[PDB]
């Protein structure tokens, strides 16, 4: 019962398997880190990483780190990020454990920060090679605050004065292929530049996807539109990359600070060239 | 205000003064954070740096309205690219006028020795001083900063760092831009993914550019090609015009791995409509 994992179990499901091992549902996370691995899909690194995490719901979810050949590498999306966005797109309102395959990069230590409490979020490291585990301030079960990770951060804080994270209910008021990419763009999360995106996907058996745009105090480490739809396919869909159709709105401000457009195209015609033209037009 | 001040001329003014070159970098970040362009956040962020050859460096970051986040450079990058341009082999003490992101701890450390790099924080709201780990002057080393870190020995072993002299081999299949983008490219850093890149651009009174590729092992901080070139206009240029000619690039030969070339003219075009094609000759892979 430690193969294929699903990449989110059910609280019923998670407890349940934890306590026929004995062990406790957050000494579980490390072995479903392994199989979890398998699903990583790097055609040019080839260098899998894997993260599962646990809610306050009791819910599981799984992080794995995808990236795009022949294009620049921050087109890629690290395991970490995925598990934000797999726990999002759940409505799962918080995240206190995950266990990693690998030392999360700095990358993804600063995209973490919009996240509440983020400091508190106790972390663990598979790689055997790593030793944060043994830290002088690491717990009974090895895991170490990512606070301990990132000391001295440079949160929204730094940026704002009191505000709502993104686990949170984000719904700004703005205003059938293109209709389900509208309510995608209401639960976007761009506090630092008011630039929103929801992007839409369809499947050649006719399955709806989603994905928005969620920001981070450090400009680069933000997590794509498309990418963040490109994670409902790959989690609870088919799984294939060159199968890939319509596009989806950008909600700019006549294009104004934050465009998405042609690097939304660009990305999808040349990981399917299948792919359908966008509508920039949204206001409020 | 300089980007570039020379050992001679950073240790006479230390000596004049009576005070070590160290404690004199961090007077110099407020005023160097007015260089930067922020049209988005408006928030100016400015780091000068000190070499083992005894240089002082400036790093400030930029701001691109017109594209995607991920495509804006942050002040560390910048410091980063500054002395690799100048040749500095080393990086010991910087001073930065807010706590580095992640993204630039994590991009740092493609230097041998990164970790031992001390760091001090101007800004007063923030408490990287007073750590434990601290020094008597404030400074506090990288490796605290982000500690267990996921560096390049976790995908290389016992290879050549970025601040180095890098020079791999490739040949090719308005005629000093070419050849300029030629050297630019064998001086580049990318052990992770073997897609080195070189650009070089031009003025309006005919002043040659250039701009290197440097990986890292996390993908996603890594330093664009041409925004590696367009450090090079900010420092050593007007002061500053999104007005200039393109330009010059070296990619792969049929797009190998890492194609950068449509994402180059995407970024181009939007700054400055007077943009030029590409070049996809390179050999020695």
């Amino acid at each position: 019962s430690m193969d294929k994992p699903s990449f989110v179990i059910q609280s019923k499901e998670a407890e349940s398997a934890a306590k026929q091992l004995g062990v406790s549902v957050i000494q579980l996370l490390p072995s479903l880190v392994k199989p979890a691995q398998s699903y990583a899909r790097t055609p040019i690194s080839k260098f899998n990483v894997a993260v599962v995490g646990l809610g306050s719901s009791g819910r599981i979810f799984l992080g794995v780190n995808v990236e795009f050949p022949n294009l620049p590498l921050h087109h890629s999306i690290h395991a970490e990020q995925f598990l934000v966005t797999n726990l999002t797109l759940n409505g799962e309102r918080h995240l206190n454990f995950f266990a990693v395959s690998a030392a999360p990069c700095g990358h993804c230590r600063q995209f973490l920060q919009e996240i509440r409490d983020a400091p508190e979020i106790k972390i663990l490291i598979t790689d055997p090679n790593n030793s944060a585990d043994s830290d002088s301030a690491a717990d009974s079960d090895g895991f170490l605050r990512l606070g301990s990770f990132l000391p001295h951060r440079f949160g929204p804080d730094d940026l704002l004065g009191k505000d709502h994270p993104l686990l949170l209910e984000s719904h700004d008021n703005h205003l059938d292929l293109k209709q389900t990419a509208l309510a995608a763009a209401n639960r976007s999360y761009a506090p630092y530049s008011l630039c929103p995106s929801g992007v839409s996907l369809v499947d050649c058996d006719g399955k709806v996807y989603r994905g928005w745009y969620m920001e981070s105090a450090a400009y680069n480490p933000s997590m794509g539109p498309v990418q963040a739809a490109l994670v409902d396919y790959v989690a609870n869909g088919g799984g294939g990359g060159y199968e890939r159709i319509v596009g989806a709105v950008l909600v700019e401000k006549e294009d104004a600070v934050v465009r998405q457009e042609h690097t939304a195209r660009l990305l999808l015609e040349t990981i399917s060239p299948k792919c359908e033209f966008k509508v920039f037009h949204c206001y409020e």
